[PDB]
């Protein structure tokens, strides 16, 4: 029952103001043996995805109010290296979706 697509998070975060309990942060996975060129986090951290990271920003992809701060978290993962759909929230729980590695956005709440 595991909550990792784009309706499921956006809709989670806009309720809860925070992930899932499958996310767990780059430096989490890293500490736990995860190796990117290995494409092994689902041997390392099994069920969970890479999520809740600042995201930068500084391309001006993405609307900026002042003060207010992106994450990003991945979404439709399950195993093998990482693909390329991530969720977008601000803190002001702006949501966007990127299927194209952090190319183009797209509102989805
Ligand atoms: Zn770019």
């Amino acid at each position: 029952q595991v909550i990792n697509t784009f309706d499921g998070v956006a809709d989670y975060l806009q309720t809860y103001h925070k992930l899932p309990d499958n996310y767990i942060t780059k430096s989490e996975a890293q500490a736990l043996g995860w190796v990117a060129s290995k494409g092994n986090l689902a041997d390392v951290a099994p069920g969970k995805s890479i999520g809740g990271d600042i995201f930068s920003n500084r391309e001006g992809k993405l609307p900026g109010k002042s003060g207010s701060t992106w994450r990003e978290a991945d979404i439709n993962y399950t195993s093998g290296f990482r693909n390329s759909d991530r969720i977008l929230y601000s803190s002001d729980w702006l949501i966007y979706k990127t299927t194209d590695h952090y190319q183009t956005f797209t509102k989805i709440r």
